[PDB]
């Protein structure tokens, strides 16, 4: 039965609710963005309307399959009607096509779900500057204070300078980076592009890709894996066994392979700095773990809801246990009496 932090009072709507069978009283069933955690239970057989971003749309019906009379695309920062209740998708600086979405209720209650989402200080200057929020279901992913991480901007540096070394010193060095879901795509064309490569990958992987409106796609990918020097994985084969044998696939092309795995926090993070940070190393095979975060650090978590003060926090994230619901309300006290809202 679908959790009441899925539900959206004094609507018929519910986010991010597909594996509940058919949820009592719900005429809209909202969907944040692709990832499974979020989509669970959607499929081809699904016969009620979804509401979603163009790009979840596109992976909808490409990837799931789902019949198209039923997928509904709207677009971001425009106030829209949905069964009679003004709403409006903004972006969440999570993954592609990733959305929050404001609801404001008949009552005259303002609603923010962030979906998932990695709290920026641009969302500041975004429409939910102008009005207030009641009630905010918020991604808690990593809501406590251990969870430092570098911004996006540095971990691509480092991992640019790193493939670009690599590769400058040994011509026949591969680069491979894992992936399992859609997010993170531009660790994979940022060190692409320094390359002067394209990104060759599965027919599976490329079509995904084909659905997320990233301009100039066409120039970036391929599913030649001889005419590219950067080569996409699926995350569980970046480990030596996998890459040993897809340095065997390679028929003598390449002598090396350094790999990235993009991971969200990892305890390294309390005390190494990206700067310094190693690889595991194999032989002629190394791999570097990169924090590539498309969630909130505490601190940004903080900054945004400190920003926003709203009346209500409902978490989305962690929800399990009694000991990290306690953690979570901590927090949210300390940051209401700091900020004196
Ligand atoms: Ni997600």
């Amino acid at each position: 039965t679908c959790p009441f932090y899925k539900k959206i009072p004094g609507t018929g709507f519910t986010v991010d609710a597909f594996q509940y069978g058919v949820v009592e009283g719900c005429t809209a069933y909202f969907l944040t963005h692709f990832h499974s955690d979020h989509y669970a239970g959607l499929s081809k057989h699904f016969t009620f309307p979804v509401y979603c971003s163009e790009i979840t749309g596109n992976l909808l019906k490409n990837k799931l399959h789902v019949q198209e009379q039923y997928i509904h695309p709207l677009p971001l920062d425009t106030e829209c009607i949905v069964n009679g209740v003004k709403v409006v998708l903004l972006d969440a600086n999570h993954c592609p096509g990733a959305v929050m979405i404001l609801f404001y209720l008949p009552n005259g209650t303002v609603i923010l779900h962030t979906g998932d989402f990695r709290a920026d200080p641009s969302m500041e200057r975004s429409l939910l500057a102008d009005q207030k929020v009641h009630m905010l279901y918020l991604d808690t992913t990593y809501c406590s204070p251990e969870y430092t991480f570098p911004s996006q901007q540095e971990v691509i540096r480092f991992a640019i300078n790193t493939a670009f070394e690599a590769v400058t010193l040994n011509p026949h060095a591969l680069v491979v980076c894992g992936t399992y879901s859609i997010g993170k795509e531009k660790v994979f064309l940022a060190i692409a592009d320094v390359l002067g490569s394209k990104v060759g990958m599965s027919q599976e992987k490329y079509k995904t890709l084909q659905c997320l409106n990233i301009p100039e796609i066409n120039s970036l990918i391929t599913t030649d894996m001889c005419s590219s020097l950067v080569h996409l994985l699926p995350m569980m084969q970046i480990n030596f066994k996998g890459l040993q044998s897809h340095l065997k696939k390679c028929g003598g092309k390449y002598n090396q392979i350094l790999a990235f795995r993009p991971t969200g926090w990892t305890h390294s993070n309390k005390f190494t700095r990206i700067a310094d940070v190693i690889p595991q190393t194999k032989g002629n095979i190394s791999i570097y773990g990169i924090p590539y975060s498309e969630h909130s650090s505490y601190l940004e978590m903080k900054r945004f809801v400190q920003w926003l003060k709203p009346q209500k926090i409902i978490p989305t994230v962690n929800v399990g246990t009694w000991k990290s619901r306690s953690t979570m309300e901590k927090y949210f006290r300390e940051w209401k009496l700091e900020a004196g809202y």
